This record gives C-alpha cells, sequence and structure tokens, in this order.
C-alpha cells in the first residue's frame, strides 16, 4: 500500500471542501498549536492507562514539540499539496505506537480531544461567518481521522 | 475492564453537552438512520479491501439494519441514562470485528463516514441557531468517537 496510492485518499477527503475551510483550520490550529498539545497530554496523563506509556520527561522534551509539529503536518498538507510527504509521514507515527504497543483505542481517543478542541476553538473564531465555521469543523474532523486511518495502517 | 467503569466514560463525554445537543444528534440520526445506513454501506463495499469483508447478502439481511439499530442505541445512551447497556453493547461489536481480524483502520473511516454526513445533516436542519447546530455537531464527534474507542478495546 504505497504512499501515492494513500495520497489519493487524502486528496480526496480535502477536495470535498473548498481552499477555505483548509485555511480557516490551518489559522486555528497553528495560533493554538501550543496549547492543543497541552491539552493532549492533559488528558492522556491523566488516565492511569495511557500515562503507562509516558514519562514527563519523554512529553516535556520530545513529544509534546512532536504533537505541535504533527497538527501544522496535518493541516499543511491540502494548502501546501504535499499528500504523499504527509500520508508517509502519518504511516511512520502509526508504525512507532503498533511496534511499542500502544493501545489503539487510546489513538482514537486522543484524535477525538484534538478535533474536540480545535472545533472548540473555531466555534469561538469571530472571523468565520457560522456557515464557513460549521464547513471547517467538518473538515477538521475528516482530515484528523485520515490522518488516523493512515496512522492505523501499522495496526492490521 | 467492567461495563460500569466504561459508563463513566460515556456519561462523562456526554455531560460536556447538554440535553439539547442529546435531542438534536438523536433526532437528526432517528429521521435518516436508513439514509445513514446507506451512505455507510455506499462507502465501504465501493473500497474493495472493505468489500473483501462484506457480501451483498450480509449487508442486505443483516448489518444494513443492524447499523441503524448500533446509531438508535448510541443516540438513545444520554437521553434514555442506559450508559451501562450501551458500553456493554459497543464491547461486544468490537469482539465480533476483533475475532474476524477486520482491520480498525476501516472502522475509523467508517465512524468518520457517519460523523461527517450526521454533522452534514445538522447544518441543514432548519430548527437549530447556529450556536445549537455547532454544539450538536461536537457532540456527534465526541459520542461517535467514544463508541468506537470502546470497539476498539477489542483489538489490544
Ligand atoms: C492522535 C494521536 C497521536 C498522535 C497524533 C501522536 C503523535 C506522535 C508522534 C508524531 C510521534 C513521533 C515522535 C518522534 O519520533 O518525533 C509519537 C510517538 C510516540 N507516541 Fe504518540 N501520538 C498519538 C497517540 C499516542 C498515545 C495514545 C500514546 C500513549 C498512550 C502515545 C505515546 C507515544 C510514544 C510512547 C511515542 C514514542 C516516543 C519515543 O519513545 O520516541 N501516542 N506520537
Ligand atoms: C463504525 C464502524 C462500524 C460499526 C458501527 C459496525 C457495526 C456492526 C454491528 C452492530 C455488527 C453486529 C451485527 C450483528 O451481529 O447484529 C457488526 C458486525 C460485522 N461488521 Fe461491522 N461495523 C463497523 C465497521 C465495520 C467494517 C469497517 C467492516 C468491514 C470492512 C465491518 C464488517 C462487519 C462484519 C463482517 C460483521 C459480522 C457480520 C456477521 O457475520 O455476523 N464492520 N458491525
Ligand atoms: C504521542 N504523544
Ligand atoms: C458493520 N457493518
Amino acid at each position: 500500500p504505497s504512499p501515492e496510492i494513500l495520497a489519493l485518499r487524502w486528496k480526496d477527503t480535502c477536495a470535498h471542501y473548498s481552499p477555505h475551510e483548509w485555511v480557516a483550520a490551518r489559522n486555528v490550529v497553528t495560533a493554538n498549536k501550543a496549547a492543543l498539545a497541552d491539552y493532549f497530554y492533559e488528558c492522556m496523563l491523566a488516565d492511569p492507562n495511557a500515562a503507562f506509556f509516558l514519562s514527563d520527561q519523554l512529553v516535556k522534551t520530545k513529544l509534546h514539540a512532536a504533537m505541535q509539529d504533527w497538527l501544522e503536518s496535518v493541516y499543511a498538507a491540502a494548502p501546501t499539496e504535499e499528500y504523499e510527504r504527509t500520508v508517509a509521514f502519518q504511516r511512520k507515527v502509526g508504525e512507532v505506537h503498533a511496534r511499542i504497543d500502544i493501545p489503539v483505542h487510546l489513538v482514537t481517543r486522543g484524535a477525538c480531544a484534538l478535533i474536540r478542541r480545535i472545533c472548540e476553538l473555531l466555534d469561538r473564531d469571530a472571523s468565520l461567518s457560522a456557515a464557513q465555521a460549521a464547513a471547517t469543523c467538518r473538515y477538521v474532523a475528516d482530515v484528523t481521522m485520515t490522518a488516523v486511518e493512515m496512522m492505523c495502517h501499522a495496526y492490521s
């Protein structure tokens, strides 16, 4: 299952939306990427079953920054047309988790935390119309879940 | 990992929203459950990797109806306070998929199809304010992903 094939799925998912959704989403994510990373590790480190796989040092020195870079990569893909590069990266991230047996149910819960908080931030974005915010939230759920799908290829 | 423990997670997720979000979501889902099932199997049977696991007869005679019942169960849980019953059901559904080795990445893509189409339907619901529709879409993503999390427990 090659990256140029997986890139079609990413391109097709994003093509359901306009560049306006891509930009609105990428703007809220870049403006809040540290706060989104904070919320992700706040949610995970609180569950003892998730904390099992995480050290405070690993989060502080590596993963907190990596999560910000992951978010930027996901939301840069469609605007910069870097589909093949992004899907290739998602596949490798998935392989990292599968190799150390991160329970897939915690990966999906993590994805949900990011989708929820990004869509909460979009709802409060005064620069978007009701219709534009709505379309952007649908894109955020779609593109995040596409990234999660690529990551979850490693688990089969 | 008992059902009364898993029920806390479902209750907590739904408690982030008001009964207004629960009802708006349950109303759009019940009104469109057959059309949502249609869209789910339209998306899956189109991918040859997913069609591998599905016969037209299995979809026509069992799963199409089961998907409608799954949707009704997910959106009935918070309004009827049947948390323990719903999480118990989700766990068993997950076990069905894990036993016949349904790739988890296809389960997540399926969940995304339902979230996308339900939120598309909510956007067009003239009876909801912009703010109410927004809150309801966030609930739909959260509660669907909670159901998916419960299903994915079987894969670890
Ligand atoms: C949406 C969900 C997730 C995303 C986007 C994500 C992101 C990432 C990324 C980008 C890396 C690679 C870091 C690097 O090598 O630069 C990574 C690795 C890792 N992730 Fe996640 N992750 C997710 C879910 C989880 C969950 C649920 C856990 C644990 C409960 C977890 C624990 C880890 C661990 C332990 C590593 C390896 C760190 C190291 O030892 O190199 N991740 N993750
Ligand atoms: C959100 C995702 C999904 C939901 C909500 C869901 C729902 C269900 C439910 C409720 C059942 C139990 C039916 C019964 O015993 O009454 C079931 C079984 C089954 N599902 Fe799914 N499913 C999902 C994803 C998938 C995917 C991605 C595939 C395949 C590519 C798949 C294929 C099957 C098969 C083959 C069975 C067993 C049917 C039988 O032989 O008894 N499902 N699913
Ligand atoms: C992965 N943090
Ligand atoms: C499962 N259809």
